[PDB]
């Protein structure tokens, strides 16, 4: 006999893919309960929603939940995204109805920040896993949110018991309570307490500091028990990716792979300084860059002798199986905006990163990353991209100690995904806490 659990997804493709892997995980060896996979519809992306047709067609054995969620109107100035994002919010509470119709009668839920209020309000006796997405470093902050304001924008933010969070790795938006984004963080923040357990995608080994004091109780916060389930196992993707027997040709860890998520916020000068300075540097490279086997952007934004010329030694592609690029020997490196899910991905592969953080979470990410010792932060590499990408291209590709203290982190990850590791070990430990 087994357990019927439900994961509970929000929106957004950053925080849908690791979802997507519990709900995967969760329904197989050897977890073995039946996965109800809730979805927040409409969707605001095409590729939000190939992706879940893509997992679901690939993962029969995991019961799609709809669940239906008025657009808001788009208003001037306020990001739609966070209207999204507030309206599932405002939404949480209707969940009873739609959970306690489900058979067989469900043992727990993994749900979104965005359902905690409403989860843990309306059914207090179910137990709720909040699951967070970004890095237990800055689900610190995020749950500190409340009790800032009280404000000064302006002092780092000194939480007990962890190093202090500058000013510059902080949303803005943070220091005002009646921002959107604020708002509803503060809404679910305030009923963290409530839930049986903090989910993160992370492992003991990669962030101890912060893990150790937050379940010490030395942050002083409310908080259930932080537990570290990561990282989370990749999904298989039908076809294997097609630059695997290119990949195949290049020296093992001679090439720079380059990927700022669907998030980046990167302007077209922004594009063709880096262009000219992976060509400066002669690197080989895989670029995710801006549909398309249309070159002509590429042609157009690049120019013809600058596009060719990156041609010669690099991929320029629309997309790629990210997971499947940075397993392979060939890739030396990984030159990323620091997003918690290509940091956990990298991490899992022990591949060196270059962080080039751009806003969010992604700041404090690149601080942990470095204090892994799983890559290096290039704190301004936008006042200068081109000299950015050629000094340190070499450092990630050639510095043997972080080629080493990457590996490391490769290995631990493995090692606390294995069988006996810290995190299959903790979410194994609350799978058996639902068997009777």
């Amino acid at each position: 006999d087994q357990p019927h659990v439900v994961v509970c997804s929000g929106a957004g493709m950053g925080h849908l893919t690791p979802f997507l892997n519990l709900a995967s995980a969760l329904s197989s060896a050897p977890y073995n309960c039946k996965v109800t996979l809730l979805i927040v519809i409409p969707l605001i992306t095409d590729a939000e929603s190939h992706h879940i047709s893509s997992f679901f067609s690939s993962h029969p054995t995991i019961h799609r939940l709809d669940f239906h969620v008025n657009l808001p109107a788009p208003k001037p100035n306020v990001d739609p995204f966070f209207l999204r994002y507030k309206s599932i919010s405002d939404s949480a509470h209707r969940l009873p109805v739609h959970l306690s119709a489900l058979s067989p009668p469900i043992s727990a839920v993994f749900s979104d920040f965005l359902f905690t209020q409403g989860l843990n309000t309306t059914l207090p006796h179910l137990p709720n896993y909040t699951f967070t997405t970004t890095s237990a470093r800055f689900f610190t902050l995020m749950s500190y949110v409340p009790h800032l304001a009280k404000s000064s924008s302006s002092s780092p933010v000194e939480i007990p018991g962890l190093e202090p969070f500058p000013t510059d790795n902080i949303p803005p938006p943070f220091f005002n309570p009646e921002h959107i984004f604020t708002s509803f963080t503060i809404s679910n923040a305030k009923y963290f307490s409530l839930s049986k357990g903090i989910l993160v995608n992370t492992f003991d080994s990669f962030e101890p500091e912060t893990l150790s004091a937050l379940n010490s109780g030395d942050t002083l916060s409310d908080l259930p028990p932080v537990i570290p389930i990561g990282p989370l196992n990749e999904l298989e993707h039908n076809k294997q990716e097609e630059l695997l027997p290119w990949l195949d040709q290049q020296p093992e860890k001679s090439v720079l792979y380059v990927s700022f998520g669907n998030r980046t916020a990167m302007s077209s000068d922004q594009i063709l300084e880096l262009g000219m300075g992976l060509e400066r540097s002669d690197c080989r490279f895989i670029w995710v860059v801006k549909d398309k086997d249309d070159k002509s952007e590429l042609r157009k934004l690049f120019g013809e002798e600058l596009y060719l010329k990156l041609s010669e030694k690099g991929k320029l592609v629309k997309w790629v199986n990210q997971t499947e690029i940075l397993g392979h020997t060939a890739v030396g490196g990984f030159l990323s905006h620091c997003g918690w899910n290509s940091v956990m991905e990298a991490a899992r592969r022990g591949v060196p990163i270059l962080a080039w953080p751009q806003h969010g979470d992604q700041r404090e990410n690149a601080w942990v990353v470095e204090k892994a010792g799983l890559g290096v932060w290039e704190r301004e590499w936008a006042s200068g991209i081109q000299a950015a990408i050629v000094e340190k291209v070499k450092m990630i590709m050639g510095n043997n100690d972080l080629r080493k203290s990457a590996m490391k982190v490769g290995e631990e990850a493995k090692r606390a995904c294995d069988v006996g590791g810290s995190s299959a070990t903790a979410l194994m430990n609350i799978i058996g806490s639902l068997k009777r």
